[PDB]
């Protein structure tokens, strides 16, 4: 599974500037997709390269120039190719996990703040996913499969949350 | 997090062959590093270039050669400042999930689909971890902190899977 998929995926209904795709990806897609910094900015410059979106610079008076994307004919033929292929495995790789199951010399003190930690984050997500369900509710524009990833995605943090919360009551 | 901090993390304790690398990557610790394919040589190459691993070529009469490799006094030194680094967001890519996002045209048998197949995939998941666990814990080789990234991993599969068998079933 590539940025290029999700990209056009987020391309596929509206034009958008760098900055909303950005939030899109950042913001409220992260629950299915999380990858490394800057992955995004390359990846529109391929996809633009291979004619897949086109490319327009806004430019206003006092304002930095704004990037608007809209996604083309053989675009949406890729990504309707994509969404035709059969499923890739997921990909997860939890660096928290890893530092516990390496984690032999971590003392009482590191350990307990690494859950915490964890902890946190498992709530920002929770937080920022409650958050787009509600409001893309209020809007009406959650369809039933959607609401069904974040069903997924809301059990997948809380689990793992809990996991956590009843390992630090001991 | 990447795939040299995990190899390096797997020959701390031990040297290890290639092959046992390779079952240990693919086959104990993908319920927390689950990749792309085609890490590992590439990166033990990199890891022996960069004088982090010592690379062994054991040669027998009529079988292929075994390589054997084993962390270097700096190859701990990596390790150690690796672990004590800040922990790294977790990556996490679902291409299930980003096709019911995305998935506006899914007649009710092409979803039906998808989810039985992901369902499938985390019943396997979780009968590889629980596995292990009962393996490891049976050998007296299972470390609490290892315990916990385990519970971890079986309530993110169970929970999961919960809520599309939970789907299905409405």
């Amino acid at each position: 599974m590539q940025g290029k998929d999700i990209i056009l995926g987020i391309l596929s209904k509206k034009e958008r500037s760098g900055y909303e795709i950005n939030d899109i990806l950042q913001n409220q897609l992260s629950y299915f997709y999380d990858g490394t910094y800057g992955m995004i900015y390359p990846t529109l410059r391929k996809l633009e390269k291979d004619g897949k979106i086109t490319k327009e610079v806004v430019i206003q008076d006092g304002r930095p120039n704004k990037n608007i994307y809209a996604i083309t004919e053989s675009g949406k033929k890729e990504l309707a190719s994509y969404l035709q292929s059969d499923v890739n495995d997921e990909i997860f790789k939890s660096d928290f996990l890893m530092r516990l199951f390496f984690g032999n010399s971590l003392n009482d003190d590191d350990l307990e703040q690494l859950i915490r930690e964890e902890i946190e984050r498992k709530e920002e997500k929770i937080k920022r996913l409650s958050e787009n369900l509600e409001i893309w509710k209020k809007k009406g524009e959650l369809t039933p499969t959607q609401e069904i990833t974040i069903k997924y995605g809301l059990a997948q943090y809380k689990s793992t949350k809990k996991v956590l919360e009843e390992e630090l009551a001991k």
